[PDB]
């Protein structure tokens, strides 16, 4: 199990525009593409984004290629975040992946709002920020994806995702 395997379970795949749980124009593997509740703003930033004419359509490949930008572009985000950098530099490579899918799904300003589960992952208290991470917007909103991400953090394990 990898970080891509992790979150193509967690997001799916889908290669026509649909709405996310939000409600939010999305397409691929969890590419959001706007908050506007406009499908043609939402076409235009997939053209912009594929650079040819799709007409909300794509294909796995180009679905692919999204994801592994989306990827990097978080581990980056995170390493450029001065709250967020120390934490996940102290942390192992299973749980840093749990870290990396929460940055994807909720963005760096999301994640960078769990203080107090921050501090309490860098110090490796893992039943209490497990307990922490679970008093939030996130997990009510999606819980059983929370919950797989969480017990990642607490085990620093595969588990959730077997
Ligand atoms: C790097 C990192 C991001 C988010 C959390 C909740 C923990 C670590
Ligand atoms: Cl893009
Ligand atoms: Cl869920």
């Amino acid at each position: 199990m990898n970080i891509f395997e992790m979150l193509r379970i967690d997001e799916g795949l889908r290669l026509k525009i649909y709405k996310d749980t939000e409600g939010y124009y999305t397409i691929g593997i969890g590419h959001l593409l706007t908050k506007s509740p406009s499908l043609n703003a939402a076409k235009s930033e997939l053209d912009k984004a594929i650079g040819r004419n799709t007409n909300g359509v794509i294909t796995k490949d180009e679905a692919e290629k999204l994801f592994n930008q989306d990827v990097d572009a978080a581990v980056r985000g995170i390493l450029r975040n001065a709250k967020l950098k120390p934490v996940y530099d102290s942390l192992d490579a299973v749980r840093r992946a749990a870290a990396i899918n929460m940055v994807f799904q909720m963005g760096e300003t999301g994640v960078a709002g769990f203080t107090n589960s921050l501090r309490m992952l860098q110090q490796k208290r893992w039943d209490e920020a497990a307990v922490n991470l679970a008093k939030s917007r996130w997990y009510n909103q999606t819980p059983n994806r929370a919950k797989r991400v969480i017990t990642t953090f607490r085990t620093g394990t595969w588990d959730a995702y077997k």
